[PDB]
């Protein structure tokens, strides 16, 4: 009946409440670096998600189905076991909070650093520093490091724009290389920590689904070979 | 002083931390129903923002620059004075509950309904309900109106996926015709309030720049065919 997996038919198979494996992936550059790891593990998207109206996606495994989420939402879906396991930025995991999750692997992809940044040739203003950021808990934790307090201002949008129109004193964002910033007349400053994409499993799903999970984890481990 | 206010050169003029005017607009279908009204008032872009890498778009008015923000951020920018005025759904504005702001006009565009929603043929669950939604404060106050306290689950992405994978019991979201909803085996249930885009102005912005603002406001009002 079931036999082996190689689901070639697209636009089908993907059911509701799949008690197989629900994988929560992020959306942009993170997604484009995750796909290749998965391809070696035997999991391939049948369609292009950008040009697709689907919310759940079938893979080459009949046992595995994919969500493409805002990065902030991956931990939330897995925490609640609406997804069994997920691929999330360590920035996002650290802001949110690890609860009903095992962090199983540093995948060594989407490597960046959480940094402060400003306008080039700016004066440290006088009062409470106003910090614009999407990472409230993390910038609060950090300036507690230095013995300072701050006014934080939560942004969900482009944090590059804030201090050009004079919204922040500074910003806190993840920085690959720093090109985009300098080109828009800004400069990276203090490195708060290092960030990479991690794999996470819902604690219950771990106990319960260990025959689908064991091999997949083990093949992803080998694709991050490194040393 | 200088009367010349017409500006053909885009990729030009631009400015930084202006003391002329700075307009923040949401970037969805809202943007597209908005620009026509700004047209009526001799305020137009000079390129496709969909196809530009610009962060601050200049306009046909030498005295007015534009920002295209992620909806949730518009009230953030105007509260703080980065923007002197902007456009956003009443849903956002009510959830944000911004301080240093005047709502001056119902543009009566992008009309819809903040509603509870669920799976087709749902069964009323037992215990405290879980609600998958972006608008936390708004559901908390709508269930605090029915005396019942609930479990909230904040999402920043598509709220339509949540039910299909069983994140919530119910969801809270904006429903125009909710045509998409049925297509995914979901239903509108109840109604919390009605919703349209509004025009807000920073209060200190309004005290000083009045000279620039009154002409712009007057024109917009008359374009809405309102008395």
């Amino acid at each position: 009946m079931n036999d082996v997996r190689n689901d070639d038919p697209n636009f089908n198979v993907m059911g509701n409440f799949d008690h197989g494996l629900t994988l929560a992936l992020s959306k942009g550059r993170i997604l484009k670096e995750t796909l290749p790891l998965l391809a070696t593990a035997g999991i391939n998207l049948l369609e292009d998600p950008e040009k697709s109206r689907k919310l759940i996606f079938p893979t080459t495994h009949k046992q595995v189905r994919i969500l493409i989420l805002r990065a902030s939402d991956v931990p939330t879906y897995v925490e609640n076991g609406a997804a069994d396991l997920g691929v999330a930025g360590k920035d996002v995991l650290m802001e949110h909070g690890a609860q009903h999750v095992y962090e199983l692997l540093d995948l060594q992809i989407a490597k960046c650093k959480l940094m402060t940044a400003g306008k080039v040739g700016m004066e440290r203003p006088k009062g409470r520093l106003k910090i614009a950021t999407k990472y409230v808990n993390l910038t609060r934790q950090y300036y507690a490091s230095l013995g300072e307090q701050v006014d934080v201002i939560k942004l969900y949008g482009s944090m590059e724009l804030a201090p050009l129109v004079g919204l922040g004193d500074y910003i806190v964002d993840v920085v690959d290389t720093g090109n985009t910033l300098r080109a828009n007349g800004l400069e990276p400053l203090e490195e708060i920590c290092k960030v990479s994409s991690r794999l996470i499993v819902n604690k219950a799903s771990f106990k319960r689904k260990q025959v689908l999970l064991n091999p997949i984890i083990s093949q992803l481990e080998q694709a991050v070979q490194s040393r």
